[PDB]
């Protein structure tokens, strides 16, 4: 794209705060008038001086500075306002459409992508369009109209000392192309590099325990040494870009004042012209001189925009997660069934799971058996379509899983695990999460009450509506297990995947938790990736995952006598 | 603390670039003088016009103007370069500060602390110092000069009208400071909302598949909407707060022309100042309104980098790990030894530990077994000294763990468990972390085949150059596991602390893996957090925990014998 295909595409998110750009203008150009007025009855006292001014005059003189500084300043407020009202809703807009843009991003996008780098796209490159949206374009078309005019002027006063202006003009356009160009690939590059300084922090932060036991806070601080200068000379090297464009710029410019004066030297080139517009000519192109310099100078920050831009929108042209279904699933009241369902995960190799024929029964509960890495979690993930499966089908209610909306299909699924993320709310707001609206504070406490957690709840500051989240008031595992057990119960969803804790907490949240899980939750079409015996042997049906095949189902009884997998694993048991 | 006394800690960091600011001053200087021979020798063409001058100067005039053109173009160049070169050092020195500085901190510092806000300092805050640090005070050192030139001249051609000067001056030092004070706490506001939009989208990217099955892409929508506004909106209150100081300094500034102008209006206050010096008088008060305003101007960048100094300077003043130790172990061959140790976690009520007596005999096996919160993950970071206990002692070899140095403490543990953190960097270097150039390539390798490592390793493409990390080529949790296995081995720590899997993977890397560990790992002063009998029936010891108290200790065989907790630990096992 080029500096004009990108700004069109930015033209649509400043169109509905077009109206500070309007006003803004109309500000300037009252400011302009007014210190026209200024400079004209200003330049009879700087240079006649006092004396030869009228004394009535003199009189009121001292109301009239007053009035027309009281003008200059409201201008100059309202115009400065409107610039940065227009530039900061830019790049609101800009921060809120990469946001929703990331949350439609599928599950497999965000393997491959660093936190870091999505931080910073989020926060600082989105800032660098401000330049570009509002101040930039200001300056430019000022500069521009000026530009534009003295060409007129210059043209109209003498058209063969203007020819140079034809002759220079090219070398400038391709100039600023250059630096254009130049401008747009130093702002990519320092967009990468603070991406890489967020990441670096980011993983010092991750790691610091590992850095604590192991020594190595040399080899960290080395290494963000290294991200931190390299930041510093893209820096650099944007402010060289600067600082070698511009003079070059006006000394291409100030030829044409070398070709004027050289004209000016020859008596033949010098009466014709009357020598009275070649001094026109001459304070023209210095007059010149100046706005070009502007412009060059906000060449800088439009291209650090333009480059965001760039970015941005090739960000938000990505694919997100599809979509196609058009099925809308009231409640779940049938079977969930894999048939020779095969699946890879995106950028490996040996598929996770293979011809997977796999029935969960309306109402019935199935427990999945298998070692860490044979597929069990790859299931609870495919049921969901946080992945897409590469050949097979999986039936919901008969129908296969992509056919129904996302929205729809996962409204079925409740997933209830030993971790818990908690949203920065009430208690009673993540109880309720995303459905504040259609449960009543009565239906929320009765089940946080079923979920046997109203005890720990009514033992903190304001109950249901204490703020907890991941920063600030935590609870423990088994506490945040409650809390989405009291969700799972509230959402009253047909399907239930089930996470089973791997480490047993103390008696009495075990307690609580296990005649929550069982009294109120195992009561619907229910899959569990187990790991105690108990909950086996409780389970109608049980199915054996290795190396990502199915290898053995039944009963726990049937399993025992068949004296497979099963049987090995319930002896280690 | 005042701009003052921030900026005077602010300048021990700006010292060592101190040459790039003394060139840009010269170079500033080079680049007046040469403006100023421009215009002596440009107003006659402008004002006289062409034809008076000398036909010989016309034939040498663009030579001139080419050759001040490059001049020109040469000494910009240096000062913008220089200018910021040292504020780009200077950002870079305060990134790395912090960066040490957060490294430094306690385990305890981390947990009441949220990521996005420790981002946004070390990204966001300390780039707000640029402007303070190198062009904000070339502008103010300049325009200063220029006010102070201008007042001397005033009181040298008419000491009686400069009295109004005497009474303006109090009141745009009372304005400015005002203003300082509003800027400083904007910016600080700034500050605080990055961090928070920095934060709410981290939250966002982790709670990603909660946002999915809930659905609450609405809420979080909305949630995000509310932080991008309030950047924008404190952005904007910046913008006005400049927009409201600078024309109110520019009309408190031309109250002094509105008086001279009124005083020129006697015949009686006319006469005796000779109407000659009222004009000067005049002209330089016009002339010193530019200055003011560029002052003013400047001042918003230089409170915005005051702001992030004072909070910047809070942090780094802020009080880390402590190592008041000064006993250097070398390798511990003695017993880790718990003497009435209780420990209380920071913001926790209940103890986490109470009245613990455990004793690791030098080359045994001790197995902690318990629920999950009992205390021996306490136990575990405690060894480490992560955190300080309350009450009691820890002896290493005879000793409190809190003489000995916390380097030398930590290099006499090693800490294996399931989850591993991988440095983005080689296989090898991984292997060999933080002591890359004490451990051959011979020694690495021999360590990773001794853990069972050399296969998959191999299997790579650069084998043991490989680079790997958490953002790119990642392991499995096997594969991880047999690196921290190797490391481990390849470091041949005095102390193991074994943190075992919950949950077993396929037959092949659990078979190695239980190879590495059994065979090469467990031959030392192991303290194992165990999961499985298998690991109990082996261990020379067995210590049992309940809500942090130490309720059974014995062997297998006698544990069984006793009929207590781990009887029936070991039954439903
Ligand atoms: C063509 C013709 C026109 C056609 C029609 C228009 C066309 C379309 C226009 C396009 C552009 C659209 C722009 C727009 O549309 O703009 C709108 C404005 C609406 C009007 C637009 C149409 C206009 C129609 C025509 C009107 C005229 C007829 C709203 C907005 O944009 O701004 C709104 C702001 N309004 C202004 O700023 C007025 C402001 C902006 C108005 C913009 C005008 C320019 C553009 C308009 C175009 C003009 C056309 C002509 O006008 C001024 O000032 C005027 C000052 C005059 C300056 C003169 C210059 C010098 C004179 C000459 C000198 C020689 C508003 O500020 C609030 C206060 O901020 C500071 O106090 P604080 O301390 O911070 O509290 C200021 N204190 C200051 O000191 C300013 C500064 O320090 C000055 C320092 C200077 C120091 C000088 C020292 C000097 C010393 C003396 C010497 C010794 C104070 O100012 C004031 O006092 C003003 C003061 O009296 C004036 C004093 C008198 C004048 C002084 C000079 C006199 C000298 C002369 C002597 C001779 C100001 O009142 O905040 C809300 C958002 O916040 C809220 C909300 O409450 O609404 C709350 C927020 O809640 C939270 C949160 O969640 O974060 C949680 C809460 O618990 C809480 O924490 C809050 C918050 O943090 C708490 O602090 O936050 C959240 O709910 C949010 C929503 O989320 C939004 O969605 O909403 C903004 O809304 P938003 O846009 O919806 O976001
Ligand atoms: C008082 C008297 C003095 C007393 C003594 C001094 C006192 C103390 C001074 C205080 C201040 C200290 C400052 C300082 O101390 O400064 C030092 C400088 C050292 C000298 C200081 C003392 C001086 C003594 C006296 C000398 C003089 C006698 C080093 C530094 O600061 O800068 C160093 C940089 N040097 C410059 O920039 C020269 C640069 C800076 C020098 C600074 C001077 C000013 C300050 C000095 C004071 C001056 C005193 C008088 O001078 C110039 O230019 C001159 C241009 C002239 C402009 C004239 C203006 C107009 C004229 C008038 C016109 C009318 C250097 O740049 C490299 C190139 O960058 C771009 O190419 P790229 O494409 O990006 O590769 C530029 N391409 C450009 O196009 C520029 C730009 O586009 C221009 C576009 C303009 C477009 C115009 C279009 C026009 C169209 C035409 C019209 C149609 C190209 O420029 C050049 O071509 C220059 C070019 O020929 C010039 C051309 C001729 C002139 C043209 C004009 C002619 C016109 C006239 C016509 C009549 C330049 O060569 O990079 C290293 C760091 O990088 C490395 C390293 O290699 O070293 C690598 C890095 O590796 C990695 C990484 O890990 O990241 C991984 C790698 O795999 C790889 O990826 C790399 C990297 O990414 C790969 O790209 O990165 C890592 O290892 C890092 C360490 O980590 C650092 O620790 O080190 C910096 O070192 P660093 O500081 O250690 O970091
Ligand atoms: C002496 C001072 C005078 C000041 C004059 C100020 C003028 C104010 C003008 C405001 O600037 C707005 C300029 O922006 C206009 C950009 O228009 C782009 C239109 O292109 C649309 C192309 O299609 C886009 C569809 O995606
Ligand atoms: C001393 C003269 C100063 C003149 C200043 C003029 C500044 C103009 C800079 C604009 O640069 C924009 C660069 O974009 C390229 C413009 O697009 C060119 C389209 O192609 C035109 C084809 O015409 C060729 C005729 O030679
Ligand atoms: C017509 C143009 C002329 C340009 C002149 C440019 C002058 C260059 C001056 C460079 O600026 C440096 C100003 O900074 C000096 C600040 O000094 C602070 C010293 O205070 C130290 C106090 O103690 C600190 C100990 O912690
Ligand atoms: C129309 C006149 C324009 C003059 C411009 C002067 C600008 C100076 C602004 C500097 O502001 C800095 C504010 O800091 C306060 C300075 O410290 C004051 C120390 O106390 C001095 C005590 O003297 C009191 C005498 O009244």
């Amino acid at each position: 794209l080029s500096t004009w295909q990108t700004f069109r595409r930015l033209w649509p998110t400043i169109a509905p705060f077009k109206a500070g750009l309007i006003v803004a203008g109309v500000a300037l150009i009252l400011n302009a008038a007014s210190d026209t007025f200024m400079l004209s009855l200003l330049k009879p006292l700087l240079d006649d001086g006092f004396g030869k001014t009228d004394r009535s005059v003199l009189v009121w003189m001292p109301l009239v500075v007053i009035g027309l500084m009281i003008l200059r300043g409201i201008t100059s407020y309202v115009s400065s306002y409107c610039i940065s009202w227009v530039s900061g809703k830019v790049v609101m807009t800009m921060r809120r459409r990469l946001f929703g843009h990331m949350m439609g991003m599928p599950v497999s996008f965000f393997d491959k992508q660093s936190t870091g780098t999505l931080l910073s796209r989020i926060t600082y490159d989105s800032e660098q369009v401000a330049s570009s949206s509002s101040g930039a374009l200001i300056t430019v078309v000022r500069e521009g109209a000026s530009i534009i005019g003295l060409f007129i002027m210059m043209f109209y006063y003498s058209w063969q000392l203007s020819i140079i202006l034809i002759v220079l003009a090219p070398i400038v356009s391709i100039a600023i192309r250059v630096v254009s160009k130049r401008f747009r690939n130093i702002s990519k590059n320092m967009q990468n590099t603070m991406g890489q300084v967020t990441t670096s922090a980011e993983q010092m932060l991750k790691g610091h325990k590992e850095v604590l036991i192991f020594g190595g806070q040399e080899v960290e601080t080395k290494r963000f040494d290294k991200v931190s200068n390299r930041m510093r000379l893209q820096g650099m090297k944007m402010v060289s870009a600067s600082s070698i464009s511009d003079p070059i710029i006006q000394l291409i410019a100030s030829l044409a004042l070398a070709f004027v004066l050289y004209a000016a030297s020859f008596p033949s080139v010098m009466d014709s012209l009357t020598a009275g517009t070649i001094t026109v000519v001459f304070s023209s192109m210095i007059a010149l001189m100046r706005p070009l310099k502007s412009l060059t100078n906000v060449n800088a920050q439009f291209q650090r925009g333009m480059a965001a831009c760039q970015t941005l929108f090739t960000i938000l042209d990505s694919e997100q997660e599809k979509d196609e279904g058009k099925r809308v699933i009231e409640r779940a009241t049938g079977d969930v069934e894999f048939r020779n369902v095969t699946f890879t995960y995106p950028g490996r190799d040996v598929p996770a799971l293979r011809n997977i024929n796999l029935k969960i029964p309306a109402g019935k509960t199935v427990a999945l058996v298998g070692r860490s890495g044979s597929g069990k979690s790859t299931i609870a993930s495919l049921i969901t379509r946080f992945y897409d499966i590469d050949e097979g089908e999986i039936l919901m209610d008969g129908h296969d899983l992509r056919e129904y909306t996302l929205a729809s299909l996962r409204n079925q699924v409740a997933l209830v695990s030993q971790n818990v993320h908690l949203f920065n709310d009430t208690v009673a707001n993540n109880i309720a999460y995303a459905r504040t609206e259609q449960y009543s504070r009565e239906q929320i406490e009765e089940a946080a009450r079923m979920a046997y957690a109203m005890d720990f709840i009514n033992k903190m500051d304001n109950g249901l509506d204490t703020v907890i989240g991941e920063n600030g008031v935590l609870l423990s595992g088994g506490q945040r297990q409650r809390i989405a057990i009291a969700r799972a119960l509230l959402r009253d969803s047909p399907i239930l995947i089930l996470d089973e804790a791997t480490s047993a907490l103390d008696t009495e949240s075990e307690r609580a938790i296990q005649a929550a899980l069982d009294e109120l939750q195992k009561n619907r079409t229910s899959l569990v990736i187990a790991h105690r015996l108990s909950t086996i042997e409780k389970a109608d049906e049980i199915v054996v995952v290795e190396d990502g095949v199915i290898v053995e189902r039944g009963t726990h009884n049937d399993l025992l006598e068949h004296r497979g997998v099963y049987a090995q694993l319930h002896k280690m048991q």
